[PDB]
RNA sequence: GGGGCAGAAAAUUGG
RNA sequence: GACUUAAUGUCACGGUACCCAAUUUUCUGCCCCGG
């Protein structure tokens, strides 16, 4: 007769739905799906506020199910009073159906009450159902209910105004994933509610019969789930901030637009988001990277003036203005506001199925056997991330709960309201369903519109499993990972291809709870649990999440404890302890002597080698290939966003990870260097696609090609999964990172271009101290022999060195020196994976000035090569998408010998040896070295051979600064004084010159790759006696080239390329070291280490898809003959750096032949290649009067080749007793170092009356012409 | 009598 | 006590936001005549 006040509390995020009564419910789909949830009603107009509740019929149905199970446990009795089976059928002619219909099994027992229930006397089950009362199916007064359930209202703790929907709920999209294809079929939305603040409901139950109070009070403690969440039932006795950020973002955007730097703004946007990982101290202690020393403009982005002041001080005042919103939200909103303002001021703004009627209404009774036992098993443990993980979520401003009717980061991660990482229940349940279907061998696809319960084994085992959601104890921000796609025809970045993913740290831990209520513990669930866990030898194989092909989401299970609860003897202890729901964290730390009564540990849990679904169905599913790459070159996988926000002021730095630690709950102090999984996934995919030839297809829609089978497409998932490549020997290095700076050289002036100096910071790789990267990839069961052969072929192509890792591969960065395969790799994979060339061409030098002399003449140190104006441009560009049969591909092994001393400085250390303490401002350097090994960079060799190849084949001026203007006023810039055909190639529509076709442009990758040269043998360190280091030399003063001497007199044109002369002018510099160290300021000259003549260096050149004449011209540009050499390094006017390259070996390979391999290519074939190049030069010339035949080619019949080989002629080589005297003039006598009667000043040469302008230009164009008697 | 350049140009998402 | 349930019948713990894409292409740390 007396009321019972009931409080239900949630321990999991529950579900919400809108309220429609009964007739408006059939119009909407979300409410018909959303029964057995919690309900939300709007209070007042405007669709903003309301209240949530839980209906009494839902709690009544839960209590009815609990009473049915509790009576089925004790065989139709409860504390001595027996009950009948009840009634669950309603005839259609007498009365109406009760507004909710049952599709599940009804548990029944043997009715031993020996009496039929009527209105006068009844069993507890019949008075708890409410069969014999005065109320039914149409409401009347609240009396004449024998048992009444009221509605359950939300216990708001503080009395306030109405509660909003956006403070209680959050929207989410769930999925249904097909098992055969791995792609989604349909999706549906839901609302999830918080349980920490809004998870308590209170209601009333009225019972007017003191015969079923004990069954009701026992059944209230047996209810386990309600509204999609674990529960416990007990009996009691901002817009101003967005706008203020928007106006300041507009201020910064107009400030960058005033300086014509709008395209930087987008990059700055990402930098602001990256500032959420650092502290506020990076704006407070000003740890942003500073500019160069003695520069007016500092950092190129942190010192851009915003309304009069710098950017860092502007961010300081902007954070002092909005310190009240926190650092993380301020950085996120400032980034996601700069993104929108950049998107507006540019000009361009940035299958839903719910389940289902009339017919097939049945009643299915189920009676268990009388002897059977029922138990409940509980498995507790921790889940650990062995890789970065990703749980996908839709964007904010689309996941608003009320406004469902229908940016900067493309893909976000799922987080809690306190910014904690969350493994949802749906992902764990889907992964358990997938692994259980794999373990059983067979299963069904999940049918949604259902009238009969499914009878497959997976569904029977999954209707007895209860899980629980997980949240970590970690609230630090995620990491952004970027991804591009490559255009396979040009080997550059495709248009509209950059996107970004948010990933979490590896090593994080989550709680894990599983429950099973049944008669015996299955072998298949034991197999899945043993498959998911890790031990010694075995690693975990629990794939949760949504980037599995790139290796994201592999978890392991540790600290597993399994407990058992008996229900036929210890049911009251289960009801009293509430199944330990919400107290499972205490069970991991509980001892054996503190367990509650009735809960024992489980001892017959079968081991890994005794389970039959394991090792037959689950273990052969994914196979592991683990290997180790040895890289003997610098390795640069650029970041370009983290380079902006760290101190050092560098352009491109390497890639780092953040690994989380479990023993100490911090992250880690030191990061881990790595190559991403997407990178070597793309390397494998590009290798397989270029071998088979499937990269040339225009579309892969409904494709069953080999690449789409191995690597997946839109309609199928991938059969191979790739993990990261981690550095494993980083503690063997001192100064692991190396600073390498690069420059571009103008083809006319010979000096450095404006705004073309840059720095790279790769990891220090050497041929005697290589980097070691350990990596792993997973392969699936069901691969054929052809596809395994393709994977083995891709690994062999990576090992042979065709695909370099990282960036700047054409100048020698990231060249793979070797690959090793571990011993635990499958055996079929181990079976599958495991003289001197001369030119003899003597060039006749300039006979008239030089060879008839006793060295009494002075020449000019640089001359100009003047070709015509026509450049041959090809519009059929050779593509990078396959290896063609008629073209050539291979490698050249070459050597390098010094004829004159060589200076290659190491500009990472400005102090170098010493000597800035004694004389300050003096720059002194060492030779180039990585880990103490003398090297020449591949960029210098590439630039030297590129300048030679461009001057040989009459191509365009590739690097040429056209904004410079002359003064003696000038008519125009010197870009206007060049012909339009020698201008650099822009775009592929007009075509490409030969130099841009072989070496590349911005929109076309090159087809030649130069490597780092290593020291082999010879006498090093030219020794001078009076010098503070003996291996050292103080150079003369050298400053910028003046184009006013080459083109005076405005009606004059640019006289072609600039080349230097070979002479032994360093012996003047050596003997006068004392006269240079004094009487010259120490801030003008430089001191460097020098190498002597006779040293040998070794390097390699790779090439792919070259024609025959291109290879002939390349082998001619490398070794152009006897008495012709090259020029390399510093001090080229003073004579330094004369090198000779000799070809040692040539190898060619053909991949289209199945069994063929690398070759040796004897001297007849390469002579044929040289002749095929010479015939192409003759055909480009136009003079077809020269005959054809098998003669050794005379290269000096073409005029510009004759001028080029007169510019590069070595006069002192094979004991010919002559040495020229090449030096600059002396600028207006009474100047230092002037001969008595030479008359070699600039005053005499720069007058009009003696040496007019045309004779001066003609003397700067004719090679080796004299200048002191002047011709 | 004196030092310069010290990053520039694309892609910032589509099926 | 309304807003806000119907009582002899609620498998929604009946459904993984899933699938596809190499942060990359090009560049000699170089260099003389006048304010
Ligand atoms: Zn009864
Ligand atoms: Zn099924
Ligand atoms: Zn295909
Ligand atoms: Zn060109």
């Amino acid at each position: 007769d007396m009321n019972i006040t009931v409080e239900l509390t949630f321990f999991e995020p529950y579900r919400l739905v809108e309220w429609f009564d009964w007739d408006a419910r059939k119009k909407s789909h979300s409410a018909m799906r959303g029964q057995a949830f919690a309900q939300w009603t709007w209070k007042g107009k405007g669709r903003t506020a309301g209240k949530s509740f839980i209906t009494g019929t839902l709690v009544r149905s839960a209590v009815i199910k609990a009473v049915e199970e509790l009576l089925s446990l004790n065989n139709g009795k409860w504390e001595g009073v027996p009950c009948c089976n009840g009634s669950f059928q309603t005839d259609e002619s007498k009365g109406k159906k009760p507004s909710f219909l049952r599709k599940r099994h009804t548990l029944q027992w043997q009715a031993n009450n020996k009496n039929i229930c009527d209105k006068e006397e009844a069993c507890p089950f019949c008075i708890l159902l409410g069969r014999f009362d005065n109320a039914g199916k149409v409401h009347e007064r609240n009396k004449d209910y024998d048992i009444h359930f009221s509605n359950f209202d939300l216990d708001h703790k503080q009395e306030k105004n109405d509660l909003r929907l956006v403070d209680i709920a959050s929207g989410r999209i769930l999925n249904r994933v097909d098992f055969d294809t791995g792609k989604a079929k349909d999706y549906f939305r839901t609302w999830e509610a918080d349980y920490e603040t809004y998870g308590t409901y209170t209601g009333r139950i009225t019972l007017r019969n003191e015969h079923a109070k004990k069954l009701l009070l026992a059944s209230l403690g047996f209810v386990d789930k309600l509204c999609g969440a674990l529960c416990r039932i007990e009996v009691i006795k901002s817009e101003d901030h967005n706008d203020e950020l928007r106006k300041q973002a507009e201020v910064i955007v107009e400030a960058f637009k005033q300086n014509d730097k709008l395209e930087k703004i987008r990059i700055l946007a990402d930098a602001i988001r990256t500032l959420r990982l650092h502290g506020e101290g990076v704006i407070e202690k000003d740890e942003l990277p500073d500019g160069k020393e003695e520069r007016d403009k500092g950092h190129h982005l942190w010192d851009i003036k915003v309304q009069g002041t710098a950017l860092r001080t502007k961010l300081k005042e902007l954070w002092q203005s909005n310190k009240d919103i926190g650092w993380r939200k301020f950085t996120e909103m400032l980034g996601s506001n700069l993104y929108l303002i950049y998107k507006k001021e540019t000009g361009g703004v940035s299958t839903e199925y719910y389940s289902k009627s009339e017919g097939s209404d049945l009643f299915i009774p189920v009676t268990p056997p009388e002897g059977i036992e029922t138990k409940e098993w509980i498995i507790v443990g921790r889940l650990k991330a062995a890789t970065p993980f990703y749980f996908g979520v839709q964007q904010p401003s689309d996941s608003i709960p009320g406004k469902e009717k229908k940016e900067h980061t493309s893909f976000n991660i799922l987080l809690d309201k306190e910014n904690r990482y969350r493994i949802p229940r749906s992902a764990l349940r889907g992964a358990l369903r997938r692994d259980l279907r794999t373990a059983f061998g067979s299963g069904c696809n999940v049918s949604l519109g259902g009238q009969i319960l499914c009878n497959c084994k997976v569904c029977i085992e999954m209707r007895r499993i209860t899980l629980k959601d997980s949240v970590s104890d970690f609230s630090e921000p995620p990491e952004i990972r970027y991804r591009i796609a490559k255009n396979p025809g040009t080997a550059t970045v495709e248009d509209g291809s950059l996107f970004d993913i948010e990933v979490g740290p590896e090593g994080l831990t989550f709680p894990f709870v599983l429950r099973y209520r049944g008669h015996k513990f299955p072998e298949q669930l034991s197999s899945v649990i043993r498959y998911w866990e890790e031990n010694d030898g075995k690693n975990g194989m629990a794939w949760l999440g949504g980037l599995d092909s790139t290796g994201k989401g592999r978890f392991a299970l540790k600290d597993i404890k399994i407990f058992e609860w008996d229900l036929n003897q210890k049911i009251n202890e289960y009801i009293k302890e509430r199944g330990m729901r919400g107290k499972e964290k205490e069970l991991l730390e509980m001892g054996e002597s503190s367990l509650p009564d009735g809960l024992i540990p489980y001892k017959f849990f079968e081991e890994r080698e005794c389970l039959f679904p394991y090792k037959e169905n689950l273990k052969p599913q994914w196979s592991e290939v683990q290997y180790t790459i040895e890289v003997g070159s610098p390795l640069l996988t650029a970041d370009t966003i983290s380079a902006l926000t760290e101190p050092g002021n560098r352009d491109a730095i390497a890639y780092k990870k953040r690994v989380y630690n479990d023993g100490n709950n911090a992250i880690e102090p030191e990061p881990r260097f790595a190559v991403k999984s997407e990178t070597h996934r793309g390397i494998f995919r590009t290798a397989v696609g270029r071998r088979t030839g499937d990269l040339g297809k225009e579309d892969h829609e409904d494709c069953t090609c080999d690449m789409c089978i191995i690597f997946g497409n839109e309609h199928e998932s991938s059969k191979i999964r790739f993990e990261d490549l981690e550095l494993i020997n980083g503690n063997e290095f001192e100064k692991l990172e190396k600073h390498i700076d690069h420059v571009a050289i103008d083809r006319f002036t010979g000096g450095a271009l404006d705004k073309a100096k840059f720095d790279t910071y790769p990891l220090a790789g050497s041929p005697k101290k290589p980097l070691k990267l350990k990596g792993r990839f997973w392969i699936k069961k069901g691969f054929s022999g052809d596809h395994k052969l393709l994977i083995t072929t891709a690994l062999s192509d990576i090992r042979d060195g065709l695909y370099p890792l990282g960036s700047k591969g054409g100048v020698g960065y990231g060249w793979v020196a070797g690959i090793s395969i571990d011993d635990n790799v499958p055996d079929d994979f181990k079976e599958m994976i495991n003289g001197p060339i001369n030119n003899d061409y003597v060039h006749p030098g300039h006979q008239s000035p030089k060879q008839d002399h006793k060295n009494k003449n002075i020449y000019y140190p640089h001359y100009f090569l003047d070709s015509g104006s026509k450049v041959y441009r090809e519009k059929d560009i050779i593509t990078h998408e396959e290896f063609t049969e008629e073209l050539l591909s291979g490698k050249i092994n070459c050597k390098l010998e010094t004829l004159t001393p060589l200076i290659i400085p190491d500009t990472s250390d400005e102090n170098g040896l010493k000597l800035q303490g004694n004389k300050p401002g003096h720059k002194n350097y060492k030779f180039f070295n990585i880990n103490g090994e003398l090297m020449i960079p591949g960029s210098e060799l590439r630039g030297m051979l590129r300048t030679h190849f461009e001057a040989l084949t009459k191509s365009c001026f590739a690097i040429f600064g056209e904004d410079s203007t002359l003064s003696w006023c000038a008519s125009k810039t010197l870009g206007g004084k060049l012909d339009k055909a020698l201008h650099p190639c822009t775009g592929l529509s007009d075509g490409l010159c030969p130099g841009c076709h072989l070496f590349g442009t911005t929109d076309y990758k090159g087809r030649v790759k130069f490597g780092f040269a290593k020291y082999e043998n010879g006498p090093e360190w030219l020794i001078t006696r009076g010098n503070n280091p003996e291996r050292s030399l103080t150079l003369g003063v050298l400053e910028s080239p003046r184009p006013a001497f080459s083109i005076p007199d405005d009606e004059s044109e640019i006289p072609g390329r600039k080349f230097y002369l070979h002479h032994n002018g360093w012996r003047i510099i050596r003997q006068k070291q004392l006269e240079i160290r004094e009487t010259v300021q120490p801030e003008r000259n430089v001191t460097t280490e020098v190498m002597d003549k006779g040293n040998v260096f070794s390097f390699d050149v790779r090439f792919e898809n070259l024609r025959e004449w291109e290879l002939g011209l390349l082998l001619q540009s490398l070794d152009p003959g006897k008495n012709i050499a090259h020029k390399l390094g510093k001090g080229k006017p003073y004579g330094f750096g004369s090198v000779k390259i000799k070809i040692d070996s040539l190898h060619t390979f053909k991949i289209n032949s199945n069994n063929d391999k690398i070759k040796r290519v004897p001297q007849s074939d390469i002579r044929e290649y040289i002749n095929k190049g010479y015939q192409k030069l003759i055909e480009w010339s136009g003079n077809n009067s020269i005959q054809k035949g098998n003669v050794l080619p005379q290269w000096h019949v073409i005029p510009h080749i004759d001028k080029l080989y007169k510019l590069l002629w070595v006069p002192f080589l094979n004991d010919s007793k002559l040495e020229p005297d090449v030096r600059y003039p002396v600028l207006n006598e009474e100047s230092k170092g002037y001969i008595e009667g030479s008359d070699y000043t600039y005053k005499k040469l720069g007058d009009k009356d003696n040496l007019p302008y045309k004779t001066r230009v003609k003397g700067l164009t004719t090679p080796w012409s004299p200048w002191n008697p002047f011709q």
